[PDB]
């Protein structure tokens, strides 16, 4: 018996965590494909989005990983398709991006709100070491690509954004 | 217009294909995981699975490469989580991957089949290229994984086939 | 005496489908020093344009190559001059080469049914693994280009898409 | 004067730690002596226990390190022996081990929540950096031996989890 | 149970080609050590079908490796003496090869027919990409072997074609 | 908009802390080139503080990086002059930089404690990692400074100690 | 405007000698797989014409290059086939082929005469540098391969004049 100083309702913050690690995994990925359709082609777009959706699925298990080192156990559900099938412009895939990792943001200070509320202390750590200040300069590295890609405008712009600074 | 002798029906064979190969790699993440568990401990197969699941996922993304190239366009679905919880013994969950990959292998002859009835003749030799072969061989390479999990027996026999040879 | 299982209506498709692939270099030869012209100069089309003239007189090798490999006899007839002079924008050249490349696209199919028609094993996959992917392939590329070319517009951006991406 | 927002019975709380860290660094080795034993004689098990025992007084170093950076003033007690002399099987001495850790891990946490109410915010992660993960770790690693020294058995099992794993 | 989509018929086909191919390795071993012989002493004949002697030996494992990856079940016969104790010149060896190959060509198509026809995709891939493409360069080579060594004509020309070419 | 979960009150607290770190940038410069005028002439004091200055400016640079990265917004204020014009001896001015950390020491606790007070959890362990433990190594090796200033004592043991261990 | 002392019949001159070099590379290489196919079966010509295909068409892009530099305008007619199908011996190939480089060098003289009676004196150099030497240099190789082939004889002869000097 390993368990030590963790809640259980900590732990189902855990899994849904998880689940929504891996839902930003599928969106990015449906993102990716969608720049690779031969009616969108930004090249740089699809691997940037491809990297990006690697990385929330490493977020899942890290989370997974930590869920199995405190001794609870992994409570896996359905990975939800992406809210669209088309992501529009390269700002409108950016946008969207956004306001996912403000969602997961949200979410992420939520369990950690619900951590230091059992007394976790440990868990509020791992939670400030890998996910807290990963989150804000990723949303950070985000507002600061849709700002740009605003700035170029349309079409020569849009593609010398995606040549250039995504690939 | 890239479309060319791309049926609509061959279309729909790849979404299907795309859905299944990512629920390979989401019940793997699972047997990974169950496996990294502190009440299982078998890091060899944490190791072996969590390949096997970023291989499947490979799977997803050549389909949805391939459904970009011909003209069509990727439709996503939900993941459907695994269909188990706990995956039992280290024999138990490769049995369960090996009728795994028999579905999946099933399915991939029935794409073909409809692809050769559709005379899709680049869509046959694509599927002959990347997946019939490679899905014999992994079943094999299972069959003959099960075969020697039956011969070491439970306990250090099921311990030394993890360190030695799934790690 | 080698031939074999080799049909003499197969061996006329290889002649025709020869005369094809050189008809194809010779109109990107054409399409190269186009852009060569002191009124085009457009540098990096004219070297992309040069290496794919280059590329499907290797088509067309191969085919002869093939010929002499299943007992048959090569048939050479004129390579017919190319249905244009000059060539516009470059979106209108790639234009042109993916109505060229699909053209020769469904001959190799047609070739492909022929060859299944008569029961010559070897050649299909002789044809599956030479062209019809590699076919596929470029007719997916091009109509990406043209994508671009239209993102980028005229002036500025067709100059851009002429020295980053084809040069 | 360097003493800054460090409270005395923070001072205290340090100095028993400092004590604990102490008994453990002289538990593991008496755990590592009497694997070399020749009654025992289970090399890795030695190795691995002689460098938990180094390990452990690291555990004390730092936190006298730590003491003197605030400001406090070490003071010293004795090193109480082991609660036993003999450690019984290689499964008993690794549940001991798990038994101690999880005791200083409570420590620790009692420690840290002692920080937090003196408002110590330094402190807190202080002990967040350099134990509190670092000591989940130590407690998950050890029910993973536990886990696989109850697979393997007694007899040849026992002696192969100590050659492979732990050596 | 591996076995999938591999019928009872198709494995028979293999052990027939099994015994097929290694009744090639042991005539071309009759051939390699014909020449070899005192009263014939062409050793670069003798370097050159002991080559193909151990390749033919190569078809039969990769046909033996395929029967135990599909499920099915080795079956061995005899494998018959060849045809000849002495082979004439060097090309009427060359002619005896080539109606060798011509011979094992037409078996191995059969079996490919045999595999369309119980609708086995991999089976048939799996004999184009290692055998249908292979074969039929082994028969072009032995045709312009037996073109080559009647240009040469005997004697000197016999001679010479052995160093140089097979040599 | 990026912002989140970013209070106004603890975005002063940021362009205050900003201001203040500028401050100690431009005391410890006033102090190296007060040890580079000729009636002092402690060249290892000079380089000790300038690398000082230097790293002072690096906090507020990094608290600016902050400031954007949140989504607030950079305010600057007038950098006072430091307090003093000569900075007596060498143990005066480690006694005067010991008094000078740990004022900017307490403005960040109360800069932290301000975070901790609006559930800002990400700014905490911002500040705990980048400020709140290098703040009291800094503090704790100007005590141990100003303690072995004062061993050696005037004189030539001021000069020994500039040149040996501050240069 | 670029154009400058180049006379409008020098520009149709070098229109025709473009289609005239394109004829001889469309030769050679009928030449080339002429010794490609099984019953000629002579490896050394197959590579020595191939090269020398590739050698024409080079000279026919040098003056497609050529008619671009001087301001004229590419104009591209058909491409006539070979005047044979087979070759005969390579004797044979060799006298047609010295046959052919001396058409196509008095095509260059007149080309040059017409040159030099428009004063085009840019022109003639060019034409000098580029093809009239190296027209006689291929001309008296031609010859030189005659003379030796008739020299070896038929037979062996011709044999090995393939493998060690045209290959």
């Amino acid at each position: 018996t390993i368990r030590q100083n963790y809640n259980e309702t900590s732990e189902a913050g855990v899994n849904k965590q998880i689940n929504l690690e891996l839902y930003a995994s599928y969106t990015y990925l449906s993102m990716a494909f969608y720049f690779d359709n031969t009616t969108v082609a930004l090249p740089g777009a699809h691997k940037y989005f491809k990297k990006a959706s690697d990385e929330e699925r490493e977020h899942a298990m890290l989370l997974m990983k930590f869920q199995n080192q405190r001794g609870g156990t992994i409570v896996l559900q359905d990975i939800k398709k992406p809210e669209n099938d088309s992501w529009g412009s390269l700002k409108d895939a950016v946008q969207a991006a956004l306001a996912l990792e403000k969602h997961v943001n949200q979410s992420l200070l939520d369990l950690h709100k619900l951590a230091d509320s059992k007394g976790d202390a440990q868990m509020c750590d791992w939670i400030e070491t890998h996910f807290l200040t990963e989150q804000v300069e990723a949303i950070k590295e985000l507002g600061d690509h849709i700002t740009q890609l605003t700035r170029v405008g349309f079409g020569l712009g849009e593609y010398t954004y995606d040549k250039e600074n995504l690939g």
